[PDB]
């Protein structure tokens, strides 16, 4: 089936990984190179042994494209994944006058009124960054993430680089290129963030009219992370191939640190004896092709029924 | 046996690679996606079934590693791979005055003559560069190539990363860095070069005591890049490993444009038709341990004795 290679890595995880210890001492068994590739003309890539919110990737990879770097955009239509990094400022700021939130995620993991203190401070500023422009503008904005890596590299010269935008005249102009790569990873950028750009590169190619797309991502969590990261991908693979007006290739997903957390065991051997349905189809607004301009209603996802979501947690 | 990897890509490139148009148009046969890892513990990776040169090797990577950047170090141990992007400018220069070398590259592959009056030129370049400081610092000085890439990346601030340098302070004062990582590619500068960074990125990865590094190759010449490609990472690993008191583990090669030009055909078939020898052992010197200071004779290969060398066209 499409999502086999998912499967095949973590069985392949529990078979071979080694005990490697990281940043939140949650222990993974790990692995190290790894490569899986996926027919996009066989059908959408999101897993059906398991329900992914698809919704959460829409929003996500658009607002990349947007080159937007604030949160405001995700909380519009109730995206949550990204809002701990701009608590975290809040939360450490001179103008936060409130409970002590030592970081928040382990002590909430714990304590059970801390999670709902914790929770109201939570949706409270989320609220403000809604509403106050001026809120959001300084606490809702991430500023190097994703959208703005893409979109709005910045020079020495002080300008701005849009690799994204440069990349795809690059498959118009000239398809056969062997440099149509866009990089996350900014050096200088790399030792003041939070977490550095997990998919740190991707490239681009075309043969036969057909838009492939290569993803080396330098760390995996391969339980709750993984499945969401091929769906960004391989939908974006069809984002370019439709405003290129090429056909779709394959998703080619280079691993760098594959890892299993150890509290997911249960829960992926679970997932292991239930048996892949049919692959979903993406469907995208045939008109509108400017993908920097897309929205929401101008991509489906059609026959996916999934089996039901796999609860775990993100002790990662 | 230890290249087999190698062989075995070559026979793949040759029983499913489309043919792809490229930059030089001598054709070629494409896969895009591919991995293959090396188990250094086994063996050192150069290639048995044809002699390749371990001399150019080790003296480029010694360059790479003093974030030179400088080609008068390569003539003075008669490496002369870089020797034309210097050459390039000698001849597009103002200063140049003598005979018409419109791209000397094609005309010299044709016309006998040319080949005669371009070396003249060539050996003439590399004499100036060697004896003369003012024409050495001038047009003997690359600019970006790996060596400033790895040591010396610059910043906005106005300043210079040594990427490299930090890399294996990360790997001593935490080896389980999911984030050891270097990149060679710079957006703001990957436009202007003549050759974009073929070895765009590749990161470390430490388990059991074991030293791993992963290399992302962008684009890759099957028949004469390759072999030297894998022989130079699998050094650095080692040097590496070496500097940090660690074992040696696998080298994992990731390509994205892997290429065989159509005419390296016949030699790569013939290259299939031999079988390969037990494979050579790396020797490093055990007192000097500051790699950046190695040189030459701190490096030695055992037991290399390969099958004659292929030649081929350097229609690439
Ligand atoms: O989209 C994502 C984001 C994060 N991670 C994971 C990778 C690691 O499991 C952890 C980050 O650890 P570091 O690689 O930064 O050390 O989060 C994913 O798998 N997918
Ligand atoms: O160490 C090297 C240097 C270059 N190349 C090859 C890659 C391509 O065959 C060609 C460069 O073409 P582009 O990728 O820049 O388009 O040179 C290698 O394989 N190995």
């Amino acid at each position: 089936m499409l999502e086999q290679p998912y499967l095949d890595l973590a069985k392949k995880v529990l078979d071979e990984g080694h005990f490697k210890p990281d940043r939140t001492h949650t222990g993974t068994y790990s692995i190290f190179g790894h490569q899986m590739r996926f027919d996009l003309s066989k059908g959408f890539p999101l897993l059906t042994t398991k329900k992914v919110p698809f919704g959460l990737i829409k929003s996500e990879l658009l607002w990349f494209l947007h080159g937007d770097t604030n949160i405001r955009f995700l909380l519009q239509h109730r995206n949550h994944i990204w809002d701990e990094w701009a608590f975290e400022k809040w939360v450490k700021s001179d103008e936060y006058h409130g409970p002590d939130m030592t970081d928040f995620g382990h002590r909430s993991q714990k304590d059970p009124e801390f999670a709902a203190v914790y929770h109201e401070e939570m949706a409270k500023f989320d609220d403000r960054v809604l509403h106050d422009d001026a809120f959001a503008a300084k606490y809702g904005d991430l500023g190097l993430v994703y959208g703005s890596q893409w979109r709005a590299w910045h020079t020495s010269k002080g300008d701005t680089i849009d690799q994204l935008g440069d990349v795809i005249e690059q498959i118009k102009t000239h398809p056969y290129s062997r440099e149509l790569i866009v990089s996350a990873w900014n050096p200088e950028d790399v030792p003041t963030m939070a977490l550095p750009p997990c998919h740190t590169l991707y490239q681009f190619y075309v043969n036969d009219g057909k838009l492939s797309l290569q993803l080396y991502q330098r760390s995996a969590d391969i339980f709750l992370g993984v499945p969401f990261n091929i769906a960004s991908y391989a939908l974006l693979t069809h984002l370019v191939a439709h405003e290129c007006g090429l056909e779709v290739g394959e998703f080619i997903h280079t691993f760098g640190d594959a890892h299993l957390y150890v509290n997911h065991l249960d829960q992926i051997k679970e997932q292991l004896s239930r048996t892949p349905r049919p692959a979903p189809t993406l469907q995208l607004n045939p008109d509108k092709h400017d993908i920097f301009d897309f929205d929401m209603k101008d991509i489906k996802l059609l026959n996916y029924d999934p089996y039901p979501a796999i609860k775990a947690p993100v002790a990662v």
